[PDB]
């Protein structure tokens, strides 16, 4: 009878515009100063080198617009790495299939490969979720007979979740980014949840700007995100979990309002 | 008990880690073989185009011509539009962008075509996703229950008609699954592309691939409906992401049944390897 989804479309529509206000205040400041330094730029190269007139220039830009399009790449390690992103659905685009066959092989690659990725993070994510389990069963007894309570070691456990495993998951491999690829504090993070909730925008790869890495460092990377990916997945379904309680925390909370509103007004 | 069951699972792991392995070495060989010659050629035939305009300028500083690409590359990274004319332009942070900007981030479609520059904005990005992800979560399964029931509405005045004498209702479920896959490619799959292949002058091909590519939260970004200028009707930019709330609910069954095929072949050829090396030529 009751759809309820009604009330959770208009949340995030909601939602997408605040954070589409949030963005355009974020970004389009610094989209300005980009944009218009570099008409300077521009500018500053038609004087500086008289030998390119103001058409040739044009010439230039339109073979570089035309290399976008492409640009070793696809080697024989990049094509493994660029099918981990497909699987994993995080598909971070820095390089992209341009053969029509290509197109057609990755589609077919994901249709198959996706179902496929998701049993293996399913058996990855029961073999991390009892590994933890191990963990906190040592902890759980402790300090559980002595004075707190089970009902609120609940909140204790979790916490040790988070912490320890924002530590493995994403403190030390953005601290290795850091020192590898040079990265600043806040890109590692970003890469790091960029990769693991699996939205993958490829503005940040661990291998793409590829002057220098190794061999040791190229499969660690994909392993890691093989293990991420089931942490976020439980993370990010903990989180979940929060906003169905503040869901029904806030629904019945217009409800005893909504009760005592109506109550005394409706009396005459 | 307890832990045997255990012993018994990550062996089932190890041998899902090896056809992961290999179905990623598989698809590398794929790809490495169907793109690297469209890369040598493109690769050779800009050294061409490089030679090309060191010699025919030679009053331009024959080495600052690469600090001038590796300059319009980083600025490739954003939304510019750098020629002679044309130097006024559009947002891509605008009204509508960064609200497509955000359906990319909570459905993990993330296309990338329009990411954060400011480190607030990347912030704000990290605090988005780790909310919104799970938000958006329960649209989609609200979406997908409520897609799913009334696609039951259909298939329940289908499965009666259907019912003649001697009908087995172990193989209607056959019949059944295919008019679900029929009517699907065509509204979520079919339908979309041939628009898509109408308003943003696509091939056939692209139109197809970007449906995969986006319900299949892949989301390269090589093509996105809403990337380019063309004209945006705007009508049509909403539109596109409510096909995404819907068409996501379509491949996450699509996705989950191919999942469920996978789980049969898997005990077959199980079994098969079983009859196989039970008798070996007898
Ligand atoms: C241009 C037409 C492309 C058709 C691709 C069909 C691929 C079917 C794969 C089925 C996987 C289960
Ligand atoms: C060294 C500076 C790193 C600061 C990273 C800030 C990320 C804020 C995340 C907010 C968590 C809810
Ligand atoms: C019935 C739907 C109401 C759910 C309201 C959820 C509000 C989430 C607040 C998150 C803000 C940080
Ligand atoms: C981002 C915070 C959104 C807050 C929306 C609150 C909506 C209240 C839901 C009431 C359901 C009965
Ligand atoms: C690409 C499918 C590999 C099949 C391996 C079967 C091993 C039992
Ligand atoms: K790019
Ligand atoms: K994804
Ligand atoms: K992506
Ligand atoms: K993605
Ligand atoms: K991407």
């Amino acid at each position: 009878k009751w759809k309820t989804v009604s009330t959770i479309f208009l949340v995030v529509v909601l939602y997408l515009i605040i954070g589409a206000t949030v963005f355009k205040a974020l970004e389009q400041p610094q989209e300005i100063s980009q944009r218009t330094t570099i008409v300077i730029q521009r500018e500053k190269f038609l004087r500086a080198h008289p030998c390119v007139s103001d058409q040739e220039l044009d010439e230039l830009i339109q073979q570089i617009v035309a290399a976008i399009n492409a640009g070793s790449h696809w080697d024989l390690g990049s094509s493994f790495f660029f099918a981990g992103t497909v699987i994993t659905t995080i598909g971070f685009g820095n390089i992209s299939p341009r053969t029509e066959g290509g197109k057609i092989f990755c589609i077919i690659y994901a249709l198959l490969g996706i179902p496929l990725f998701g049993f293996l993070l399913a058996g990855v994510g029961d073999q991390l979720g009892t590994i933890f389990g191990k963990g906190i069963a040592k902890v759980e007894d402790t300090f559980i007979k002595w004075n707190v309570s089970q009902t609120k070691i609940r909140i204790i456990s979790t916490i040790i979740f988070i912490l320890f495993g924002c530590v493995l998951f994403v403190a030390l491999p953005a601290v290795i980014f850091k020192h590898i690829e040079g990265w600043s504090a806040l890109d590692a993070i970003y890469f790091v949840v960029i990769t693991l909730t699996t939205i993958g925008f490829g503005d940040y790869v661990a291998g793409g700007s590829d002057i220098e890495y190794l061999d040791f460092y190229k499969p660690v990377v994909w392993f890691w995100i093989l293990v991420g990916l089931a942490y976020f997945a439980a993370v990010l379904s903990m989180i979940g979990d929060w906003l169905r309680v503040i869901a029904k925390k806030t629904k019945e909370a217009v409800g005893e309002f909504r009760a005592h509103a109506a109550e005394w007004t409706a009396n005459v």
